[PDB]
């Protein structure tokens, strides 16, 4: 038992290759034309294809459900987000929010009502903290977690 | 940019938790209590909380949509289904399927209508195809992938 990819259902195969292309900046790294592979795992799949593949009628398939995302962490947080609002039709879930542990994120929906989160690299958010004047001690407390945690994370940035 | 997470919107975190670890035999890594994360980076999490986070009503989170699903090899496939075929109240998305490139594979639902697919893994439907007396590049033709594909998922 692996977990390898998670595959999300579009309308439009090569629309969709283009958003993730365009948007999040996600290349294709594997391509089998109706089910194509992006960085990360992530696999499309059209959706007339997909009818078929579970045996179910085009009203069984609803799309916007809101019952799921597909997390990312972006380095360059700001000019992403910067970059996303120079854009023309990008439907956000919501405004730019700050999580309980200082992570600031944004939700926006790909082509097909699939929802992307992509926040700011944790990483990141730990050094903010720990240059405000906080203890590494103190950090961990502050976000809900252990110092472990946060040296994995720093090394690494 | 990274893809580091599927989330996944559950009812209750506790029963799905069980659900992934009798099923699957997924365990946590990650305890956060309201989203707990997997192994492979699979977050659960809870439906309420969920609404909260990204402002909508309950309304408006609709389960079973058929619009995804979370992906999955295992090597020991047939006693993984025949394991599967003990259980009760298992949802199958529908009954076990070969795909157009040779792998075996079957759909059922978790507790909250998300669609889950365990396969053969590529290396043995590979090597299958291989002791049947075909050349690797026959295999490569009759998958539609490359040579270069097949000579590294046999090498795990």
């Amino acid at each position: 038992m692996k977990f390898l990819n998670v595959l999300i259902v579009v309308e439009d195969i090569e629309k969709s290759k283009k958003f993730y292309y365009d948007v999040l900046g996600l290349k294709v790294i594997c391509d089998f034309g109706e089910n194509v592979v992006l960085e990360g795992n992530i696999s499309l799949q059209e959706k007339k294809l997909w009818l078929e593949f579970i045996n179910k009628s085009d009203s069984e398939v609803k799309f916007n459900g809101n019952d799921a995302e597909l997390y990312f962490e972006e380095d360059n947080f700001d000019t992403f987000v910067e970059r996303l609002s120079t854009m023309k039709d990008i439907d956000y879930v919501h405004l730019a929010i700050e999580h309980r542990w200082g992570q600031r994120a944004i939700r926006f929906y790909d082509l097909d009502g699939h929802i992307i989160e992509v926040g700011e690299t944790m990483s990141s958010v730990c050094r903010r903290f720990l240059d405000s004047g906080l203890s590494i001690d103190e950090v961990a407390k502050r976000m809900d977690v252990t110092v472990e945690y946060i040296e994995s994370v720093l090394e690494l940035e």
